[PDB]
């Protein structure tokens, strides 16, 4: 079974690019990160910063999570992100995503020792 | 019982200002919109655009909702928003919120006739 921290890395980290460079970014990344296996994951955000910078958010601003838990943290700075969301044309096994690049604060839930991101809550 | 559309208006519309003008905006708005009754609502976004502009999003870009439903729409333009989230010092009945102002696309779920916003899904 994948650990929570490793699942967060696979689902939400893309440090290899500064930003989504085209409309096809999401189609490619959702497939390669194995997020379209038996169904299309409807919504997923990738963060274009170093793993260290994203891990560091766990000791930044403590804020509530949408679900009411209190282990969420909001990055002090904006970060480059890409939101991927299914379009109307999306139909498994032919998943189709809209790519929206932005620079926003991220909010992650953190857990464990080491205390690291385990969920992506939202961006602001 | 409050209708879904009216609840969205109360929870998510603040057309009276162009933007959050201070750190105390959220404390004030979460209280006045009755979002701190028996408990502090942990997270809540207000949109600083006209009601018409926000309603119009329901005929803009159709995208998946985080929960996998297909009745979500992403605004073509960015909009002025304020995210309100509880801080560590927040303890009912003394709710306390961090105010984060941003300009982002909004994503809403739409329903009904007229087809209007009934949930705030996320911003990008
Ligand atoms: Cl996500
Ligand atoms: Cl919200």
């Amino acid at each position: 079974k994948e650990t929570a921290a490793a699942k967060f890395e696979r689902q939400h980290m893309d440090s290899s690019t500064s930003a989504a460079s085209s409309s096809n970014y999401c189609n490619q990344m959702m497939k390669s990160r194995n997020l379209t296996k038996d169904r299309c994951k409807p919504v997923n955000t990738f963060v274009h910063e170093s793993l260290a910078d994203v891990q560091a958010v766990c000791s930044q601003k403590n804020v509530a999570c949408k679900n009411g838990q209190t282990n969420c943290y909001q990055s002090y700075s904006t970060m480059s992100i890409t939101d991927c969301r299914e379009t109307g044309s999306s139909k498994y096994p032919n998943c189709a995503y809209k790519t929206t690049q932005a620079n926003k604060h991220i909010i992650v839930a953190c857990e464990g020792n080491p205390y690291v991101p385990v969920h992506f809550d939202a961006s602001v």
